């Protein structure tokens, strides 16, 4: 076998007619400013403690429980918070990378930045996310998301460092008004990165100023808690689901994401490394000041997260004082099985077993013969759930990575409102609107 293409294939590199054939609109130039010179030279870093893998070896999604332990440090946190983790780029990544630009050699050289005297950009300052004279090696690694999709601009910037004829005109293309179907497809859908991009164009020769001009801040990730400090003192824990997706990665089928990734490898030993971490300012997710208030809980598939903390955090209350008055409980899951991806089947039992948990209803959505997804069970108990939010004041929490699916609760919630009450389905939705308003009705979406 060598690799033999026939005459209608287009891909990253290569177009079509009418593409192939089409007089360009091509964006301006972006003015560079960035002088870069190689130079010959509150937060709290946490040791991982324990990680459970959740899911059967077979689940479509692997998810982890990963415990930090919080002891040596003043932070803290109650059940719903959310913290951001600091992650880096792969190793082997940031080295592929710097190889091609011809700077592996330079890696551990200081970059030193200036604004180039005769810039024609107005406004011109310094990237605040890449700090000034550290290493190569450190702000590749730690400083830019080198997985940021190329933006057009970016795209146009790079033809002027493109020798070769037919590269040069591709990169035009998916820069211009004419190639922007090729560009949602080929870069855009496809996840293309910049060394995805300069491996597929090899005479693109950009210098490292460039770069630095269009590469964003590489993002902290936040979790969620998904534990109280009253039932695991000194830890924290917190639930992901190792996210994998297609790229346009020649020798490389799936990418995994770059913090979930990561912290995949660093617990491979513990399933101790370290990780940095700060709380968020600002947390609204939380159990009601008044335990009498009832609560319902929506968090299909790792959405279950803060609801294992809000749990464990009521258990250790009800311990301190039996024959309280607390509201009652209620946990919407969902998952795809049953014998896969149920998480925390167990813990689950023991909440229910004890009274801590008052009801659960569990949805199976890819199971053989019942409710799909959490909104039928939702539906279901509709009288329940209208009496609980409209006659004893309780809360509705929902959790998780789709922004479908909190649509979805909502308008199950609709229906149910308007028939258990009797009203139009206008007042259900402004009824709704008035318990988030009000702080009663509160979301936690991750996408």
């Amino acid at each position: 076998s060598n690799v033999v293409i026939e005459d209608f294939e287009s891909s990253l590199t290569r177009s079509v007619p009418p593409l192939s054939q089409a007089s360009l609109n091509i964006p301006g130039l972006p003015p560079e400013y960035l002088q870069v010179h190689l130079q010959e030279s509150p937060v709290f870093q946490v040791p991982i403690s324990k990680a459970v893998q959740l899911t059967t070896n077979d689940a479509i999604k692997t998810t982890l429980l990963v415990e930090l332990d919080i002891s040596n440090t003043d932070f803290s946190y109650q059940p719903g918070d959310a913290f951001s983790v600091i992650c880096p780029n792969s190793d082997s990544e940031v080295q592929s990378l710097l190889q091609r630009l011809q700077l592996e050699d330079k890696r551990e050289h200081c970059v030193l930045l200036k604004i180039k005297a005769d810039t024609k950009k107005k406004g011109a300052t310094l990237p605040q996310h890449i700090p000034a004279g550290c290493s190569l090696q450190f702000i590749f690694t730690w400083c830019l998301e080198i997985r940021a999709i190329p933006k057009k601009a970016f795209l146009r910037a790079l033809v002027d460092y493109t020798s070769d004829s037919a590269e040069k005109r591709r990169l035009q293309e998916l820069c211009s008004k004419q190639g922007a179907a090729d560009y949602s497809r080929f870069v855009r859908d496809a996840c293309a990165c910049l060394l995805d991009l300069l491996l597929a164009f090899p005479s693109c020769q950009p210098p490292l100023s460039l770069l630095l001009e269009h590469l964003p801040k590489l993002q902290p990730r936040p979790y969620s808690c998904a534990s109280s400090s009253l039932f695991h003192p000194g830890k924290l824990h917190f639930v992901f689901n190792i996210v994998e997706f297609l790229s346009t990665a020649t020798t490389e089928v799936l990418r995994k994401g770059v913090c979930t990734g990561w912290l995949a490898l660093l617990v491979a030993s513990v399933l101790a490394p370290k990780i940095s971490i700060f709380p968020r300012t600002t947390n609204s997710f939380h159990l009601p000041d008044d335990p009498s208030i009832p609560i319902i809980m929506v968090g299909p598939g790792t959405g279950i997260a803060p609801f294992i903390g809000f749990l464990q955090h009521r258990e250790k209350l009800q311990e301190q004082h039996p024959d309280g008055n607390f509201g009652a409980m209620w946990l919407f899951f969902g998952c795809r099985h049953k014998d896969r991806d149920y998480l925390f089947r167990k813990e689950l039992r023991h909440f229910l077993k004890h009274g801590i948990l008052t009801h659960l209803k569990v949805s199976f959505s890819r199971d053989a013969p019942p409710a799909k997804y959490v909104q039928d069970n939702i539906q279901l108990h509709g009288q329940q759930v209208a009496r609980i939010l409209l006659q004893e004041n309780g809360h509705i929490y929902v959790c998780g990575d789709a922004k479908n699916m909190a649509k979805d609760v909502h308008d199950a919630l609709v229906q149910i409102i308007s028939k258990e009450v009797g009203v139009e389905k206008l007042e259900a939705m402004k009824t709704l609107a008035t318990l988030k308003e009000e702080k009663r009705y509160l979301q936690d979406i991750w996408s």
